[PDB]
């Protein structure tokens, strides 16, 4: 595929590295630092490498109009949901310390100028930009000016619209990833369109490519790895009985571990070339390929033909099945017994 | 990808159809028709559509040399294994009837001229050709002359070598599939090279493409489906504690069902295009996209600038974030309150 790569802290990402699973706790903590810690613990104990937050400062994120619009996966205004689940600056700092105290990488998605500036003050190692902000060129300009790598979700946006955000990122000179994404909560399998990842890599040859997913299980992400994806993001919860509008499409510790194991296998199995010679097949080639044999008793002086020659395993005969027709018309230099492999000494 | 398709009996196969899982009982029955029936039952009860056999007539399959060569996954000669597990013509006919009595499709792999002729007499709906015979051009010629579709495994062979077999198949005028395959029992993940499927489809645009697999689990096949594969073949057993050299890489009823369910999800999720507009994202676009707002109180007559304008959710404002910079230099036609969306009536 490609050899693009960059570092998030000490963790390299890209086609030639192990796929990175981003555990998006998001708003799943419902505004409780204690709940967030329980989810951070569950992620740690499951083997997570990265916990991602969402940084919500509602007054800079939304105008008063947001109090009258309802998301497809809720029954109250987006403003109410965000004001309910937002952690304040003091608590988010503690959350980052807690994640890092567990040896994991902390990143977050700013949904506003104020949030981006908060995260720059905390000095996070990379920035996630959500699909809603993929076309927020002013906010992308700000985040790119921080000089850290950017992971950009691309849901709800065309290649043409994405080109403008990538132009800004390239101008700031930071490496970046593009996550294919579909922003329906939850997303039907039929809307995932894994082919969109190929479209992104074709259009943006310098991007690390991955998938942000909101389906009900791991299949989409496993397919993303088979296609060459390097970053996988799903929401994460410690328990599936938690309340919250994103819980239903979340992984838990057990399904995280399943994704991690499947991503490892598919990282190994993906790519490569048909024509590569595999040493381990040699014993099979040696017995499974066919050699030319006599199909009847052939007397000295008789001509070899398609009527007195055939081919049978194994592959150690003087003439392989690929040389079958070249023997036609040759002269038997001695009697040849039916069923015997044709020897170089059998022909004149 | 493509719209190639053909019928195996009443079952259409190809990119636009449900992936077909071939339950390869093979030599797993260890020569016992009773055992083969138990495996056919297990496949039926698990939901299998196709049971595939192997047709071994050892005298036409192997010369005496085969009694001295040992496969990588056994400790006796290939001749001994095949003579031990082969079903005679009477038993194979009963096996085909039994499979069909269960509503499933019966196909088989001939390893010899005599076996191919036996299967033509039984009138099977399609022929599998194993990777060992992919370069057995004489045998392919014979099988292609039967006028039934061919499913050709391509392990241990180059594209160049495969082109000669496909030429023969095309000349006979039958539709065909190409299964990418690696013939190590079992196959390490790192040797699967799922990219080989892309190589085959590029070289042979008229082929239905799939995977024949000998890994220890379903990951390779699930990746094959994500990449567009239409046919999946794994060995199949009723129970994993059965003896036999291929049992260890076999699926059983539970892992068959898991593959069937994963292949369904990935058939739905695969392919497609990034730029497709998804109706279900519309509610999210409506609240998640940003509109232009006043970043400070702006007095009538003042000019709009990057210093007194910003952007915030939701997306119902008169000016979207993509129009942000076009407002620069416009004149406020009235006082504009900090935080308000910019209205078309706010500018001269
Ligand atoms: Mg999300
Ligand atoms: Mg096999």
């Amino acid at each position: 595929q490609n050899n693009n790569e960059f570092k998030i802290g000490n963790r390299s990402v890209g086609y030639n590295h192990e796929p990175l699973i981003i555990c998006e706790i998001g708003i799943n903590h419902e505004g409780s630092l204690k709940t967030a810690f329980e989810m951070v613990d569950a992620a740690y104990n499951a083997g997570a490498e990265v916990v991602k937050h969402q940084t919500h400062i509602v007054e800079d994120e939304m105008s008063d109009e947001a109090k009258q619009v309802i998301p497809g996966n809720a029954d109250v205004s987006i403003y109410e949901i965000m004001e309910r689940c937002a952690l304040n600056e003091e608590d988010e700092i503690k959350l980052k310390e807690y994640v890092e105290s567990k040896g994991m990488i902390f990143i977050s998605t700013p949904f506003s100028r104020a949030a981006a500036l908060r995260l720059q003050r905390m000095d996070i190692p990379a920035y996630k930009i959500g699909s809603g902000e993929c076309n927020n060129y002013p906010l992308i300009k700000l985040v790119a000016s921080f000089g850290k790598p950017i992971i950009l979700s691309t849901g709800m946006n065309s290649i043409e619209s994405i080109k403008k955000s990538v132009e800004i990122i390239r101008e700031a000179g930071v490496p970046y990833a593009l996550l294919h994404c579909t922003n329906i909560y939850p997303t039907p399998y039929e809307d995932v369109r894994l082919g969109g990842m190929n479209d992104l890599s074709e259009a943006f040859p310098d991007a690390i490519i991955g998938l942000s997913d909101h389906t009900l299980d791991n299949y989409a992400c496993l397919g993303a790895v088979a296609l060459g994806g390097s970053i996988l993001e799903r929401h994460f919860t410690d328990r599936m009985d938690r309340p919250g509008p994103d819980i239903v499409c979340s992984m838990n510790p057990d399904t995280f571990k399943e994704l991690k194991q499947g991503a490892h296998a598919l990282k190994l199995a993906r790519g490569g070339k048909k024509d590569t010679i595999i040493a381990g097949e040699k014993p099979t080639k040696d017995f499974a390929f066919a050699s030319v044999v006599a199909d009847k008793d052939i007397k000295k002086g008789e001509l070899l033909s398609g009527d007195n020659l055939w081919v049978k395993r194994p592959g150690n005969g003087d003439f392989s099945v690929n040389e079958y027709e070249t023997l036609f018309g040759k002269v038997a230099a001695c009697n040849i017994r039916k069923g015997a492999q044709i020897k170089k000494t059998d022909i004149e």
